[PDB]
């Protein structure tokens, strides 16, 4: 199987006067390349994929693919949908626009059954050639892809090579890798990056990496080399910022943090997302000064 | 305030060979009108709105408004989105195809804050003239509209006239009606229709109504006319079907029940929605036996 692993970033999408700041986007992706990141994930949840237009989603994949040409950094494009026909289309679009793979979230809101989740992902898997990473975040979708369904898709569809887990469920990650160790388990929960990697996970898709890509990079590569003491040390150091980045729903804190660090020009969200409270803004602003934040 | 209350049916959307069976849709809406229903809710969650085309949604609103012209049956249009710019659009569309009001679900997947939910709904309400009923289903959206947020929206925006609660939280509906008793609290949870009505709720938006519209009608009117004994009597009898209609995610069981009752032609879903298990199929078909099913 073809795979995409290592330290990966769920890219924020900066806005300037309500439009996608394309030059900011490219500069942030380059900031990622130059700080040890192995792959960038455009138009995911952290990128406010829900409120983007298809030309903006398609444009930001193109910006990512183009910025990454000439590097080992791969483009794992966000291409999920709660409608199978749209998820297949976005998989085809990313594949035809140069993405090295796709990250496909479980259908949200319409709560498909385990049988329905299998047929949904098989439809995507059979529709394109690029690797496909399952994305399970039940707290946002209303549904979970069970361990059985994840393993079945990994064994039945060749392009499906693993799953980004944001389940806060270390038991499920044992369960997953204990019955199918050839799968690529990706951490979708920054605070528990090391515990997931330590059990055989082969990478992370991080929100924290947006601000401190060097430390997320170092953590993952320390861990992949089984230097578990150094990997755990960064994990422990990162805990305060890993948590504070979820004082409010992602990506409200990270974009607040990016603005505070001067890495984006404006603190703009598309509704229903909005700037955090004044309290959390102060909490985000304080925890930051305990970390060394890289620039461009 | 202009309001839309009473017994309401979240219409299933029949498919024939992958297309919206237009006549059956109209034929099913007619079955509702002649069975005591006060309003029909097209292209909601129960209508598989997530996997519908704008051309399918638009036609089903048009079919809905046209079939209830001349009766007193209202059209409460499903018009929700996790992107405010998409939700504002659907509100205008629904107003121009003749809908008497819109049901607008809380944004799903992207988990907006209470502030974001206020600005999201304030943007919709300020965009149309027709009544706006908030829809809270945290198990499907990943988010809850707090009681404070609900009441603030009710008091600040003239068309926002209440909320359809599907939280299994009778506590919250006391909280709602005790602090804002002028609000129209609508049941979105069939099994607890009477307990919500018994505390001052003024209607239901029912799944069970698809199969037994005569009994959902009678329950709602008995309760609104303060015949609580007869209202609970139907509620208690309906429990077994009210539960089995969620043996799997709605609208999978109700479409199964509708098909088994011969009220629709094909048992077709749009993916990731799926036919139920053979086990649950026997459970839906068996519980059904016990009720007297209206025909055309
Ligand atoms: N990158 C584009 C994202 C926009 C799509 C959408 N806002 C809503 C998705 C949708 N399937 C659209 C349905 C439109 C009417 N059938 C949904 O709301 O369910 C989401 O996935 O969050
Ligand atoms: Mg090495």
């Amino acid at each position: 199987k073809n795979i995409i692993i290592g330290a990966m970033t769920a890219l924020i999408t900066p806005f300037k006067n309500g439009k996608v700041d394309e030059q900011s986007y490219a500069r942030l992706i380059k900031r990622q390349i130059e700080n040890g990141i192995d792959a960038v994930v455009p138009v995911g949840t952290t990128g406010e994929s829900a409120t983007l237009t298809h030309e903006e989603a398609r444009t930001c994949i193109e910006i990512a693919v183009e910025t990454c040409k000439g590097t080992k950094v791969k483009v794992l494009a966000g291409a999920g949908s709660n409608a199978t026909h749209e998820a297949v289309g976005l998989a085809k679009f990313a594949k035809e626009h140069g993405a090295d793979g796709i990250l496909s979230v479980a259908p949200y809101y319409n709560k498909p059954t385990q049988q329905g989740l299998y047929e949904h992902y098989k439809a995507i898997a059979q529709s394109v050639d690029i690797p496909v990473l399952l994305y399970n975040v039940p707290g946002r979708t209303g549904c979970e892809i069970s361990t059985d369904t994840i393993i079945k898709l990994f064994r039945d569809c060749e392009n499906i090579y693993g799953v980004k887990e944001a389940s806060g469920n270390i038991d499920k990650c044992v369960d997953l890798l204990a019955h199918e160790p050839r799968m690529m388990l990706i951490s979708g929960e920054d605070a528990i990056n090391y515990p997931i990697l330590s059990n055989g996970g082969k990478g992370v898709i991080s929100v924290t990496s947006n601000l401190l890509p060097d430390m997320i990079s170092a953590l993952t590569h320390f861990a992949l080399d089984e230097n578990y003491k150094e990997a755990k040390k960064i994990n422990d150091e990162l805990y305060n910022i890993n948590k504070i980045l979820f004082c409010e729903s992602n990506p409200i804190p990270i974009k607040t943090a990016m603005y505070l660090a001067g890495l984006i020009e404006s603190l703009e969200f598309r509704l229903p997302l909005c700037s955090p409270s004044k309290e959390n803004f102060a909490k985000i602003e304080e925890v930051m000064k305990k970390y060394k934040i890289k620039g461009f």
